[PDB]
């Protein structure tokens, strides 16, 4: 009918998943103008014509929109390979955020869609959560709450970590992946510095750049290997061609490197160099030792050596509850279905809601000849216009 | 401002059917960078073929599910311009009945001059006036824009003109009515320009409605406009729209009722006033109006008519309608007892439409391959002049 077309329409522009929403038409827009406003294109009658029309328009929806200029950077607490993280605040709601800015022009030299996706939609205590997600012609800005508590590293760094807040930690790294897997995604970075505090002292996964959609049997099907040197795994370090098929199964092997690093100090295939570590992963069954120290458990031994061992026999290859069950984790100071309602081995001791003190002091594009459309790979990015409220 | 109220305007400016960036004219914008974008030449570039690949499925289902040409059955053709057709249609869905326009964006981009129908949509679209043709939707497709009008089924005043000679109760009746109309357009802030009997359309009760608004201008802060175009066919076209050739003078509204002038003219006396063999003789007799206006020797034309005709047949610095309106609707070849001015469209007209079905044709006389847009090599960007047409009434 003429009104189920008309509805249907409606559905497509308001719908928060829809390309066709009204964030993806007005970046659409934006995009087309910031593509086509250069002198060598305008000397086409049909671009300078559309951008003279477009003009008074184009400034008050950037005006309008969420931009940069909205928020007050107060420090960058955090580095990447196409950014920064800084901790912000909104000029007009006073709230404090941290903002992930991905430069456009470093990766054009898609990995940002589910990490946007599983962020805004996971609607989990144990992922870091996305408000807004907007973008201009230089960066892409994912605006998410800010993890006053800090990361593991720095943590570690500070703490000889005792084995009741190992426990604890990793107790909640495991209930965190388990809601990424639950999702459908393998997280398959999984280290102590995608590892974040709230102000309560409980953990949240951060950094979901490296995340893969599992298939209708769990697996992912990769070619390249894809993660950190020291907290890969064997599978996804020789993943190739001919073989490269992997599960869940990569997470877990991360989660014994990370339980060794707490209670050991150093990563299990800690080498002098890069590619020794590599070689060190590859002879697990030699290369993992623990040091003459009586201070490791005959329990936290026997998990991190279930987790490091070859996929076919590591630990989590018949689900979580085989993991939950392990004797490292008996105790009688928390239960699993309400282990993030317990008090945290560390409680953040914070002066202020732009409390740093768990984070450490901290060019584009050419002019195009002919149109190039650099922000055609972005078109959809916007998260404010038509949230999941 | 606060928070909310940016987040606020920005939703209402999504809703606004007078705003630039509401969801058609965002729709439009996608549809049309696909179009001028899907050609294998650009779809060497990797962020052309990576965006044309991800909004493929979505682009099909909103072109199927939006507003478009198959969704109208075509009745018949019941009218023919420079760049397309006017067509008699009904809406397959709905059922109900319209006058389509039909605009080639071949032919507008080879000709250029595409940027004129911008005032004919928002004036039919938002005049809500019952002086001015009613546009309920407007759509387009790589080719073509379409203007789904209200259907006039009593035709135009040039068939009128052709099958009575018309007497002066009939032409007082018919000019009041145009007087009313432009007064309405003018009030809205445009001078119509091509004012002209084949532009004056009577509905099922006989009333005069105003059509063709593709030539109309938006006056500027002292009510004048400035032009430089080509001036199609010069029989109605004051002495100043023809002196304004390639950006020469600025003229008001006052070049609306020149016209009003030449159409009582021809209504009385059954030929335009300038006439000539050649476009170049009808220029001359306009320019030379102080000598060249003449009424033929027998009485048939009365004192009051003479004289509205040479009061709008003038220059226009004394020219009737300089003072406004009032001083048009107080000359003596208005006076009448069968009708007031704030009435005038509630009374009965002088020739009442015989209409058989809604889709009666009878006041209308009956009636080439279509050349297509080369391919590209580079991005040309023929469907930007277009992004923003179209529009839908609730
Ligand atoms: C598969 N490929 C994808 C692209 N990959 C490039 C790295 C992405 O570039 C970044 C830019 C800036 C920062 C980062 C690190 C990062 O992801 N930081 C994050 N921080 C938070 C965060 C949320 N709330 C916070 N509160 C305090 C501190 C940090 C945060 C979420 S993700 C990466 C390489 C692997
Ligand atoms: C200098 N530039 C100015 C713009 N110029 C464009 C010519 C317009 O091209 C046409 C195409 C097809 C038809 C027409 C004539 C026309 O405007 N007819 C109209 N009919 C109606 C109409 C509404 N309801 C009806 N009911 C019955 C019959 C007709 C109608 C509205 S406009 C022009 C080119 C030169």
């Amino acid at each position: 009918s003429f009104e189920t077309r008309f509805e249907k329409m409606d559905n497509l522009l308001r719908d928060p998943k829809s390309e066709v929403n009204s964030d993806c038409l007005l970046d659409g827009l934006d995009a087309l103008v910031y593509d086509l406003d250069f002198p060598a294109l305008r000397k086409n009658k049909n671009i300078d014509n559309f951008l003279s029309r477009y003009k008074d328009t184009i400034n008050k929806i950037r005006d309008l929109r969420m931009k940069a200029e909205d928020y007050e950077v107060v420090k960058v607490i955090g580095r990447g390979a196409f950014g920064e993280v800084q901790l912000v605040r909104h000029k007009s709601t006073r709230k404090v955020y941290a903002m992930k800015l991905l430069s456009k022009f470093e990766m054009i030299k898609a990995f940002f869609w589910e990490e946007r996706d599983i962020m805004a939609f996971a609607n989990s205590p144990w992922v870091v959560q996305l408000f807004y997600a907007f973008q201009d012609d230089r960066y892409l800005y994912m605006v998410m709450e800010y993890m006053p508590g800090g990361d593991l590293v720095n943590l570690m760094s500070n703490y000889d970590v005792p084995e009741k807040w190992a426990r604890f930690y990793t107790a909640e790294v495991v209930l965190a992946l388990d809601a990424i897997h639950s999702m459908g995604f393998i997280h398959r970075d999984v280290k102590p510095d995608n590892m974040l505090l709230d102000k309560s002292g409980h953990l949240k996964l951060a950094d979901f750049g490296t995340c893969m959609k599992m298939n209708k049997e769990g697996m992912v099907r990769c070619d390249t290997a894809v993660g950190t040197p020291d907290y890969i795994s064997p599978e996804v370090l020789k993943s190739q061609g001919g073989d490269g098929y992997y599960g869940r199964e990569c997470d877990w092997w991360s989660v014994g490197v990370f339980l060794y690093e707490m209670l050991v100090g150093d990563t299990p295939f800690y080498a002098d160099s890069l590619v020794g570590t590599y070689s060190k992963i590859m002879n697990h069954k030699n290369s993992l030792t623990f040091p003459d120290d009586n201070d490791i458990s005959k329990e936290a031994k026997n998990l991190i050596c279930a987790f490091l061992t070859d996929r076919e026999v590591r630990l989590g290859r018949n689900g979580v509850e085989e993991i939950k069950r392990h004797l490292f984790f008996k105790n009688d100071q928390w239960a699993w279905e309400t282990l993030r309602d317990t008090v945290a081995p560390v409680v953040p001791d914070l002066s202020s809601d732009i409390d740093t003190s768990n984070f450490d002091d901290l060019e584009t594009f050419p002019i195009p000849k002919a149109f190039v459309g650099n922000q055609l790979p972005f078109v959809g990015f916007t998260y404010y216009s038509n949230r999941r409220y």
